[PDB]
């Protein structure tokens, strides 16, 4: 059984990355401190990594207690829906540093056009708040329940409430996975294609960008592909034995999110570690 698993990586995950998304939070402002269109998004993004970072505790003891809530009578809302905001949070804004890079590439010429700073804000401030507006439906004291003995997760749905509200999930796969993630698709697929003709930069130059830019989002999709296919399956079922699908795809369904809490320990290193100056800024944090 994997009961030890969750809580673990969760834990490896809380000493790991917070610290790193503390420094690579320090390393995203002073880039933005001269001036970097770039700066907002990474911000952003750590932001949303120290947050999934410091909701984790309160899952770490959620899962010890065999799934049965025992923090809060009706507190789980709140950390629910920190923990899902982010988790769509994060992708909007890698999509956005994607888009970032793919037009300071292939237009150097037209791009960006008037002070970055105040449209890349705006576009942020923008993201977090349509976000939160499409997790709200999601976190507001609605629904709880317990089905056999000791099994009351917060806010899940058991079999799912129905083919009428079903549709949360297949929404958010589509407009919180698939789009974000076909974004980066061909953003970076265009930052190749506009190297080709670059006379500066030799094979070791040109085969370095493409480790980068088709390597991201593959961790990307590594790290949010086996969450979003589980609830995809079961939403599009439900829709269409109920029962026994449930019964079968709920162990590996609670262990993918161990998998999508990754991400937000792995982004710090490909966008922190990877760049020269954050490891100049790391070594001057010391």
């Amino acid at each position: 059984l994997d009961s030890v698993l969750p809580p673990s990586l969760y834990a490896l995950v809380f000493t790991l990355g917070l610290p790193a998304n503390l420094l690579a939070l320090w390393a995203a402002w002073l880039q933005v401190r001269k001036g970097r269109e770039l700066g907002v998004y990474l911000l952003n993004l750590s932001l949303s990594d120290l947050l999934l970072i410091c909701a984790l505790p309160p899952w770490t003891d959620y899962y010890l207690r065999r799934d049965v809530w025992g923090y809060g009578p009706g507190a789980c809302r709140l950390f629910g829906f920190v923990f899902y905001t982010n988790l769509y949070v994060g992708a909007a804004f890698l999509s956005c540093v994607s888009a970032d890079r793919y037009l300071a590439v292939a237009h150097p010429l037209r791009f960006p056009g008037a002070r970055p700073i105040r449209s890349a804000a705006a576009v942020s401030a923008l993201i977090w708040m349509l976000e939160l507006a499409a997790n709200a439906p999601p976190l507001l004291g609605e629904a709880i329940h317990r089905d056999r003995y000791n099994h009351t997760f917060c806010y899940e749905s058991y079999p799912l409430s129905g083919r009428g509200a079903a549709l949360a999930n297949v929404g958010r796969v589509l407009a919180g996975f698939l789009l974000p993630w076909g974004v980066m698709m061909l953003c970076y697929a265009g930052l190749l294609r506009a190297l080709r003709g670059s006379a500066s930069c030799e094979q070791r130059e040109r085969r370095r960008v493409r480790r980068l830019a088709l390597g991201l989002p593959c961790v990307a999709l590594l790290c949010y592909g086996p969450y979003h296919a589980l609830l995809l399956l079961r939403s599009l079922v439900f829709l269409v034995g109920g029962c026994a699908l449930e019964e079968r795809l709920f162990p590996a369904y609670h262990a993918s999110l161990a998998l999508a809490t990754l991400n937000c320990l792995a982004d710090p290193a490909l966008y922190c570690l990877a760049c020269p100056g954050a490891r100049g800024e790391v070594a001057k944090v010391v």
